[PDB]
């Protein structure tokens, strides 16, 4: 027996089960796993969204599970509804009115729908002289889906990640309920959805706080054979001043194992062929079985005397850093091209097919303490003699700039660093080689004592996500659930409570 409000969402047409919707709705990112949901929902408002969860509230031995698709940027089936109702969030913002980004009339921060994608709240909030502070390093990404993780980038040293960027949302809960919500206001969900999994309910709104647009990005790489000089560097770059922090907008770093060197510089499309040939006769006269570079940006802005300003503050910078002598590298760009740089490297490997294939990508934050000894067993041990196709992307956060009242895990440690293996299963069968290596490194980080937290990782036992959030915080996970989702519907993908 289904309520008036719900069966009218199937007499609309916005309620589909046919094959061609949830084929759509059942693979992600990820490419590696798969399941259909029974019904897709495509919603033209929030109020088709309060329709299907109130009837889920309410029919007794609801059968249905609900999962929110922003993008599917998903690695492992964390937007799928297995034999469920699968939200098609991104028909929110069908309609040309209304707005669905809305940057304030103060211009302090921009309403953005759970369902539009960073590009988009990029390009409004450009219109108007401002832009977010915080970001991901790819930007067709839903607001609700980064929400629901953290959402990290090389800003988040200092503006901390997307999650500690949120002045309020609307969120609609199990109960289907429309809910504001902030830290004055239904503070306990406003906390438990931000790095959330969807577990406690759809983000239909959130306020993101923004800065003035600066014009242009100084881009620099910085060259170094030796791994405790680049994570020393690193550190000093995003170490707080003796609240405040140095001149630099954003500080990433990544990893070129020996074996690929010259294909792996020539593939990040920063360095020219005779960048490459300096750096491959460098490790070659270092004997260096690994290569390590810092990525770090100066955002500036039109005036006149701004690049002469930019060219000072950054060989001032410079001069305090251990980079191999001349192995400074430099780039100018419109800040846009920029925070866009990723969508390039989409449009390149979609057309050799290099971009739909299985992503067994690992992701985990790991404590300073221990980020020499991930070096020495994994850049230097495991991945050595593979052949490697993705970035692998390591940079250090503050934990000052994260909030461990909200939902997102982290290390306890006051810095640890975002690892990011960006595995791309290209050759043949590779995949199996892959996911055995992924449990290799996590099993050398077990016996080594390393207390890492992973990220963007679904964990498929119980001791897993208890030891992820950590005892008494994993607790207060459940309260938040039992308050939001009594029902354990919501997000099943996750496998915390299905
Ligand atoms: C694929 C990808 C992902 C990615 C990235 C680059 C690429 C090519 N770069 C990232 C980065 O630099 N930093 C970062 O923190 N994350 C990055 N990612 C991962 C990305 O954040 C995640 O994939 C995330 O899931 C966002 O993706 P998407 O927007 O596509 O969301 P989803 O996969 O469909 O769903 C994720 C889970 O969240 C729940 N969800 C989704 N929308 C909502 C709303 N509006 N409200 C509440 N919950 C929501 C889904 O149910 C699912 O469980
Ligand atoms: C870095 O990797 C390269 C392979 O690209 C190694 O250079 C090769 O080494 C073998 C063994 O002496 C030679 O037979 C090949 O002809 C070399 N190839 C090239 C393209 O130069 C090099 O040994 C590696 N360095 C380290 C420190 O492992
Ligand atoms: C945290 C995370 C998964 C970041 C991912 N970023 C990226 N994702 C995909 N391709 C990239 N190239 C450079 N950076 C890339
Ligand atoms: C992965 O993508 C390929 C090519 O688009 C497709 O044939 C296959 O169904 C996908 N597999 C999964 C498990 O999603
Ligand atoms: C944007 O503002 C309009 C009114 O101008 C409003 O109807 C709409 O709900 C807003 N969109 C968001 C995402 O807040
Ligand atoms: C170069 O480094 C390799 C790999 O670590 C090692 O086998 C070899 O002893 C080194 N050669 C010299 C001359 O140090």
């Amino acid at each position: 027996p289904w309520p008036a409000s719900l069966a009218a969402l199937a007499l609309d047409g916005k309620l589909r089960t046919d094959s061609n919707a949830t084929a759509a709705a059942s693979t992600d990112f990820g490419n590696i796993t798969s399941a259909l949901p029974a019904a897709v929902l495509y919603p033209s408002s929030t109020a088709d969204l309060v329709a299907l969860l109130s009837a889920a509230n309410s029919t007794p031995g609801w059968p249905y599970t609900i999962a929110f698709r922003g993008r599917g940027h998903s690695l492992m089936g964390q937007a799928f509804a297995p034999g469920g109702v699968v939200v098609n969030m991104a028909s929110l913002g069908d309609a040309a009115a209304p707005p669905r980004i809305n940057v304030s009339a103060d211009g302090r921060y921009v309403d953005a729908g759970g369902e539009q994608v960073w590009i988009d709240v990029l390009r409004a909030s450009l219109a108007r002289g401002v832009a977010p502070r915080s970001w991901t390093e790819y930007l067709y990404l839903t607001v609700g889906g980064t929400l629901s993780n953290a959402g990290i980038s090389g800003q988040a040293f200092r503006h901390g990640p997307q999650i500690s960027n949120v002045l309020e949302m609307d969120v609609i809960t199990g109960h289907g309920e429309m809910v504001t919500c902030s830290k004055q206001l239904n503070a306990d969900l406003f906390d438990a959805v931000l790095g959330g999994l969807g577990q406690f309910g759809v983000i239909t709104r959130a306020r993101i706080a923004v800065e003035p647009a600066p014009a242009r990005a100084r881009w620099v790489r910085l060259v170094y054979t030796d791994f405790a000089a680049f994570s020393a560097d690193q550190e000093r770059l995003t170490a707080p001043r003796p609240a405040s922090f140095g001149p630099m907008s954003y500080v990433e770093g990544s990893v070129f194992v020996n074996q690929s060197l010259a294909t792996d510089l020539a593939n990040t499309g920063f360095f020219t062929d005779a960048d490459v040939a300096r750096i491959v006769a460098l490790a070659g006269e270092r004997n260096a079985t690994t290569v390590y570079s810092i990525e770090a940006t100066l955002n500036y802005d039109n005036a006149t005397a701004a690049a002469a300003a930019v060219d000072q503050e950054l060989a001032s910078v410079l001069g305090t850093l251990s980079y191999v002598e001349g192995f400074a590298f430099q780039r100018d760009v419109a800040y846009a091209a920029f925070l866009d740089r990723v969508h390039g490297e989409e449009v390149a490997l979609n057309k050799l097919g290099l971009w739909r294939v299985p992503h067994p990508w690992l992701n985990m934050f790991v404590p300073r303490s221990r980020i020499a000894d991930f070096d020495r067993g994994v850049f230097k041990g495991i991945l050595q003699g593979t052949d490697i196709v993705g970035p692998l992307i390591v940079y250090p956060l503050n934990k000052s700039m994260w909030d461990d009242g909200m939902s997102a895990a982290t290390p306890s440690e006051d810095v640890f660093y975002a690892v990011s293996l960006l595995f791309s299963s290209v050759a043949p069968n590779d995949l199996a080689r892959l996911q055995e290596q992924n449990r290799r490194i996590l099993r050398f980080c077990d016996l080594a004592g390393i207390q890492y937290k992973t990220y963007l990782a679904r964990h498929t036992d119980r001791s897993d996500w208890v030891r992820h959030f950590g005892a008494a915080k994993w607790n207060r996970f459940v309260e938040m659930k039992n308050k939001y989702d009594p029902k354990r519907l919501l997000s099943p993908g996750q496998d915390i409570f299905n």
